[PDB]
């Protein structure tokens, strides 16, 4: 006698049937998936195909609606944690994958969940009739473990490991409203999926590890748990991720910044160097050279320097200039170490080194304005502090370093430099929009200041934070694989981030932008307590991630 | 009726057996690793079980002695390409191997190979009879290829995927000297080892893939293809690696060195941060303050600054301090911009910053010489460009940003500056020492220099090359994982780097470095059409790394 | 008792399948191409598809390292010539293809040559 407050690993529980499930799709599913071949991996006795592997958890509330979605998963080898792996060494996959939901409600508890397979084709997001499908419905008082199979609703002979195709979609909404009759703060109870392949699932046909890789079928190896920890880097100051920005109102990054889709719409490539520009116009105002001011300037659309856009040099940073005039330092501007050398010899001049604010003006011999666009701007330096002479020369060059510190009047720490106010932009490319309760994130850093060279995390004059659209090895794998036949338009592709108390999710969308579910909040994630990251897949773009710092 | 010209990729050929394989030893074996559990992934008719996939290619020339070792592969599941996917989904593996070798030797040619199953515990390498182990001989007029089984001669119980113990070792030494009898130029056939898991080869049990991962039980997704293209830089100067530098007379990093043991020596993070260190002394010489030349120095062993060790702050360069006095430009040292800031109040002073070459000496306040030891040196910089004022506190800091440039006297390119002579290495690290035909290698980038802004690859003024010990992805990887238990002492993990017209191999040591065979050629390797990177795992020290760039 | 230096157009010589020439692979692509109607040109007595047609000769030659690529097609009507011209007076295929590979070498000569079938999924390149 086995009681059903304990399962097995390898115990389905009750098993029970969808009339998406039936006898001719599963002969049809075995008799046109052997154009692949043999069937591959179909061993019935090994223990990665007879137990049940971790799949997600997910928290269902009384605050919940009915026809409320609080789970989705879309048919993939890469729900199971061994049908990833074996996918390495396999070019195709067909069939089907169970699941088992563990319901953590005791007999108090009221309220029933419902559990349809959604045929591919069909949006899923906010105003899908799960109840209306044909469909499950699962107690909270469950006990014993209930498990649904998936079929392999597919138009294709086998899915192909890189580009899949179509795939059903399988969702558990709130049937019923969760009640607990007592009233209090314990409102809430968990549900648990495991997957396991079914006994008609295979792959097809072998292939070579050393074809296309991990790194190019999905997305997941890009964010890594030593990336978001202490090795990664941001797309924009080169210092140690420490922390998650939410930016409830939106924000838009052009420069160093890839999509799904391989290609940028800025004009840096995937790394930290120099700034080198031949021919622009340098000058200096009025007429004695004692403890003058250095200006550059140079039209965008001009500078032929690298070969992906020229609108601005490689290396620039995608910031607005605040202007300055006399012994006034600048607020929060990229300032980096730069020089001018003269074009027909190559040599840098001796003294007109300095720490040269770098961005992009509109009206440059008059009155220096900010400006976000780059068609009709142009990119337009000048130097911080005082410079003893200076080149008038205007087929002149500007030499600046790749990394860059913080422009600050002062020794104490301001909010986050690149507002998205200030972020110099190209015509055409996509906004990172609020989705629901998702709001875009940039990737904080710790950024050094010359107000306070000894500004680091926890001083005592206060931390000063740069942020960028993405990690440098996330736009670094972005650049060189694609990812168009991974996620739709209107889709994340989420991780996982657990904490030390508490975990959240974020979500990369299909233009290179990443979501935390926070709200309105705008408070900064500590993210030092980061022990874990792991990809969960694709899921819908108007679902509000989990977040729970505690 | 099938002719032996043509081979299936089933067929095992010519099944030659040695005396190391026997029915006792097979028994034995499963008979043992029956405590790992039911035998895994052992579906006889599975397409990874029976075919014959690639392993390596060897040349055997007619100047190869007999006893010479042209072929040295251990026993591990990394031998095949899927046996080394599938132990990532298992905590351990026991069982044989098989290896075939197609020997593509014409009916004119003579000579003969050995093949012997070394026992585990016996070094590998030259002086080695291969000929006086039970051994089985192979003609090189032969056409049928001949399968010889590994049999797993172990004393552990199964081998672990992380730590396997003791394996043993197949080695394909020249039985009997190859002969041509025409003589000329067409004196080299070649010998193609595929291999395949034999009838007795399993995995005992499961683990999670999220366990301990690649990146920790071997190092061969550290040198990847997209690293030594166009993406992974140096660890000495952040530029992307375009070469290789061959050092016949050997070298060795300490700084930004990390070996096989996740351990540096030296006093840098695996990244390129600021510099900056507080309480240093500054002063300048003279009493005037026109054109000043800016000192700054503070002893070595007493920058609190890093969590490693404080022989010098972080991101501070190995070099040398060439010394230079008045308005002369120094020669071959690394040179970056920097600043002066005040230690009580944590500002930057607004002149004092310049193009300032960092280094090491020994004597500050008289003559300046150069050091190679940091115990009894000091960390010195000194600008090389004038300074109007300069400050001259004692409890002062500095600040220098973390890439570097060359100082060049002139616009014309150098060698490679940082040349063996000038290496600053702490007491206690090994050397690269060359072993045979093997020669240290340095990672080469294109640096651009003060001579030449514009100075890229390719440009007629000359190219300017920084070398760097291991890439930074490689000392990335290094610090996170150990490799203790995947390289013993006496050997290398060689990748095989296909060109477009030839190929080569380097091979990474124990202690962190890497090794060319190119003998006492001091060529730069071109490394722009490299089209692929991938490893064959552990090879002994003491055997030449194949190399023909055509 | 034909010696061998002699090859008929209707002789295959020896066949050699790798791993993917299956039985049922054959019965699940005859299955399913009828989606299209009834099967058309398909009669194996017509000397079209009976015999070997030349399709592209190429050579080999001492300074090619291994892996380098001699030959790849992608699966085509255009690899024969009979079916390529057919290939114009129909609007969709389906089925296999037996490439015969005759070598110009003497007994003197030394070195191989291997032939595997790409899945269909896999980008073919440098790596």
């Amino acid at each position: 006698s086995v009681p059903g407050t304990t399962t097995d690993g390898m115990d389905p529980g009750v098993v029970a049937t969808t009339s998406v499930v039936t006898a001719e799709n599963s002969s049809a599913s075995i008799a046109t998936a052997g154009i692949g071949g043999p069937p591959q991996q179909v061993d019935q006795q090994e223990t990665w195909r007879t137990n049940f592997y971790y799949n997600d958890v997910f928290t269902w509330s009384v605050a919940d609606a009915p026809g409320s979605i609080l789970y989705t998963v879309q048919h993939s080898p890469q729900n199971n944690p061994f049908t990833a792996v074996l996918s390495q060494m396999y070019a195709g996959w067909a069939g089907g994958m169970q699941f088992r939901f563990i319901v953590a409600g005791s007999g108090v508890f009221g309220g029933r969940l419902v559990a349809a397979v959604i045929p591919p084709g069909i949006e899923i997001g906010p105003g899908l009739e799960v109840r209306q499908f044909p469909h499950v419905v699962i107690d909270a008082r469950s006990l014993e473990p209930v498990t649904i199979t998936m079929p392999d609703l597919r138009p294709n002979m086998y899915h192909p490991t890189g580009d899949p195709g179509l795939v059903p979609t399988l969702v558990l909404s709130v049937y019923n409203n969760l009640i607990n009759p007592f009233g209090g703060s314990t409102s809430a109870i968990q549900v648990t999926v495991e997957t396991r392949p079914s006994e008609d699932f295979e792959f097809v046909m072998i292939r070579a590890p050393s074809s296309k890789t991990v790194d190019s079928i999905s997305p997941a190896g890009l964010l890594t748990t030593p990336v978001l920890t202490g090795v990664g880097n941001d797309n924009r100051w080169n210092g140690q991720i420490v922390g998650l920005q939410p930016v409830p109102g939106g924000f838009s990054t052009c420069n160093r910044h890839w999509n799904l889709n391989g290609s940028t719409y800025g004009w840096s490539s995937p790394r930290f160097a120099d700034i080198d520009h031949r021919r622009g116009s340098a000058s200096y105002p009025g007429n004695n050279a004692t403890n003058v001011l250095q200006f550059w300037y140079a039209n965008a659309g001009s500078a032929i320097d690298n070969p992906i856009s020229q609108v601005a040099p490689d290396g620039f940073p995608d910031m607005s200039f605040v202007p300055f005039n006399g012994p006034g330092i600048p607020a929060a501007g990229w300032v980096g170490f730069g020089a001018i050398w003269n074009s027909n010899s190559g040599a840098p001049n001796v003294t007109t080194v300095q720490a040269y604010e770098l961005g992009f003006a509109t009206g440059a011999p008059g009155n220096l304005q900010p400006t976000t666009n780059t068609s009709g701007s142009q990119t337009v330096a000048k130097s911080i502090y005082a410079v003893v002479t200076g080149t008038a020369q205007n087929p002149a060059g500007l030499f600046v370093m790749a990394s860059g510190v913080i422009s600050t009047p002062s020794a104490n720490a301001i909010t986050y430099t690149p507002q998205p106010d200030r972020i110099v932009t190209t015509p055409g490319t996509p906004a990172a929009a609020p989705v629901g309760k998702n709001t875009p994130i940039m990737f904080a850093s710790v950024v050094r200041r010359t107000g306070d060279v000894n500004a680091t995390a926890g001083s005592a004059n206060g931390t000063q934070y740069g942020t960028g659209s993405q990690p440098l090895p996330v736009t670094i794998g972005l650049s060189l694989n694609n990812y168009s036949s991974a996620l739709m338009p209107g889709q994340f592709f989420v991780w996982q981030l657990t904490f030390a108390s508490g975990f959240m999710e974020i979500g990369l969308s299909v233009d290179g932008y990443f979501y935390a579910g926070t709200g309105a909040s705008t408070t900064l994630i500590d993210l030092t307590e980061l022990i874990d990251v792991r990809p969960v897949g694709p899921r819908p773009s108007k679902s509000t991630l989990v977040f729970n710092l505690g």
